[PDB]
């Protein structure tokens, strides 16, 4: 049976451990997967997470299995952070939350809903995007088509590309979008550009997927889910895949979740129960250990205040990382400007670097970045700054 | 988008949490999903659990993210669990296992596995199963057949049904099996059944697909994985699905195992290279709490025979309900011989009551069993057998 299969292609992000941990040499910096380092080059647990997790210990008193949607806390909790207080979304009961393994499996969630129980045949993605959303839309059925979205020469939002690009979506299309920290790029649309795509999804009757994996990591956790809210207020149906990993420092618990957003509640109720048969063919039901901490911190006064101030630790670390990496280039000797580095946000940004560049850039002197020339600026820190500096100036 | 969505039919198991959730009634009796209860009716953390856990909120620094297929160790420890120390499986490097959420995630990632990479196109699956295996296979575009499997007259395996049924499979068809405890008959292969069976599909070139939810739970951890070993014995390739859900008590955590058998080595490295792009595609890489619990307890001699004794604690507590049922259900002036169940393996046994009966109990009596007739023993407790058994006596 297995005689003939194809081996398959590197991960272009997660294949990057493999051949990290094999390195041997002692001064390699790693640029590439999404997570957060402290200025010490390393991912500790939160001090919120730490405290939560032994609430936990000492408070649990079974294993019993979640529902198929999870824990209602972290539901609750997650459309508040999404929607804000107060949404009518949420007043008019609109909103049905699945506790998921990640965003990924937000993502997949959503689409093996659509594929099953919808008209949806297509989504469209940016390009540039992460690379792994084709592959989840196309695991369950669904072909990917690619909208513009970044001019590479002056570094902005080509927001008239953009337009264009979509103008051959269908109704009943489905588009994805970045809430914020866009990846690979940092560049997020402004407020009047979210609007303006708002008002455009409504007329040409797109179904909005907001994939939303850095929340709190741009501006702030509200600032964060303006463009998300604006598309709320104008449509009567969106799906949210969204993600703990990064702002609770949790990806290994695998705590995300699937929100639908349907007309009124008796909608979103029997369109939820086909995503609740969708979960069961696939995982049956969701780890409780990340999400009970999410919980757990977000429901209680003192662990959310410790909490939330963690977060902004991290994304304060980051823009002085940005600045410390532009100011350093200048000083090795690059050649051009890279202060389009310090507007973007979130963990990346394209570093205009070309692929045959990153290669070189680790094979020649250990530093690992993707080969879209995208670099985790959270892996930055004083002490590695200098050595990474010199390293592409180098290739340059 | 969602307007004409219709509403899924109920779980036909988990569902009956709301319903319980609901009911009001003081003395309600659970003896619906396959979760052990202890002779208090609750579902405590093992012991050996809530160390390993003490250890890990103590020494882990960090939560960034597993490999795609897990932790190492898990991977080893549940290799030999399946297989046994020493097997030829393992020193030839012929098996590749990856962590997953649940058996039923491993399940899913078998079936995506199968369904993007191989001929198969269909799977059979014993009459009566899980009801879930059918939702999983179909999920990943796969078709459904049964094969007949129990005599309800005299409450055997009708083992010449069975061969005869699977006459119609094809070369290359995949054939599930429970590995011990069937679900929901409670009556497994002999041995001599195992090898016979385990010749006939090499004969017929049928893939065998192992479902493996209960190990330790018929006589013992190495006994209950001979049937098993008897097909890894005769055939180059088989997938097996395992979760550590019911033996570690560790339902909500998500912690199953899907492991690849192929040839050798460099097959099975191919091979696994698939899942794993599988698995990216779903949910990504798997949650660590649960499996890493499990490894730190299968790796240290100390947790590991605590882990032990606690099983058969367990394993011998069911037992004890099995004798104690039969014998209260005579006492109660039931009609008559239950003597088989006493014989069966595993949480559950086939009461041979109707839908109507079982629906009865519910509305009646609040005793809750599954519409098949299926009666989890594990729930059943000195204290509530009476009243259990005047409602059933009541019924028929
Ligand atoms: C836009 C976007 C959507 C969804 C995910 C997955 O997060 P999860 O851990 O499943 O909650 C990522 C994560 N990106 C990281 C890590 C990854 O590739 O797995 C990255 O791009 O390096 C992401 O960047
Ligand atoms: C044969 C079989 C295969 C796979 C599973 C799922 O276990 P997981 O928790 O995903 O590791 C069950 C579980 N059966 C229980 C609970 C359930 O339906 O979810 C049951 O039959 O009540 C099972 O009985």
């Amino acid at each position: 049976m297995f005689e003939n299969i194809t081996a398959a292609p590197a991960d272009p992000i997660l294949g990057l451990a493999d051949l990290f941990r094999a390195d041997e040499r002692p001064g390699k910096i790693n640029l590439g997967i999404g997570v957060y380092k402290d200025e010490t080059g390393k991912t500790p647990v939160l001090t919120s997470v730490k405290k939560a997790e032994q609430y936990l210990l000492e408070n649990e008193t079974t294993k019993n299995y979640l529902g198929i949607d999870g824990i209602p806390e972290f539901g609750r909790c997650t459309q508040e952070l999404l929607f804000g207080k107060g949404s009518a979304l949420i007043n008019d009961k609109r909103a049905r939350t699945a506790q998921t393994p990640g965003g990924t499996g937000a993502l997949r969630v959503a689409a093996d809903f659509l594929a099953k129980n919808t008209s949806v045949k297509r989504v469209w993605v940016s390009n540039p995007s992460w690379p792994n959303h084709k592959s989840v839309f196309n695991s369950a059925g669904l072909e990917v088509r690619e909208y513009a979205y970044y001019d590479a020469e002056n570094h902005t939002l080509d927001f008239d590309a953009l337009i264009n690009s979509l103008n051959e979506a269908q109704a009943g299309d489905v588009v994805l979008f970045h809430g914020c920290c866009h990846n690979p790029t940092g560049i997020d649309p402004t407020l009047e550009q979210w609007q303006t795509l708002a008002q455009l999804s409504v007329e040409k009757g797109w179904l909005p997927l907001f994939d939303f994996a850095y929340q709190g990591f741009a501006r702030g956790l509200e600032e964060d889910a303006e463009g998300l809210r604006a598309f709320a207020a104008m449509h009567k149906e969106l799906i949210v895949a969204s993600s703990y990993s990064a702002n609770f420092g949790l990806y290994n618990e695998r705590v995300g979740a699937c929100t639908l957003v349907a007309a009124d509640s008796e909608t979103v109720d029997r369109a939820f129960s086909q995503m609740k048969a969708a979960i069961r063919a696939n995982y049956s039901n969701p780890p409780a250990h990340g999400a009970s901490v999410v919980a757990t911190i977000l429901s209680n006064d003192a662990l959310r205040a410790i909490w939330e101030q963690e977060l902004t630790d991290m994304r304060q670390r980051i823009q002085r990382m940005r600045q410390l990496f532009v100011n350093t280039l200048q000083e090795k000797g690059a050649n051009r400007d890279f202060s389009f580095i310090i507007k973007q946000n979130g963990m990346f940004s394209f570093s205009g670097l070309t692929k045959e560049q990153v290669l070189r850039l680790r094979e020649e002197f250990g530093v690992y970045a993707v080969a879209s020339g995208r670099v985790n600026v959270a892996g930055m820190t004083p002490d590695n700054m200098a050595p990474l500096c010199e390293a592409i100036v180098a290739v340059l």
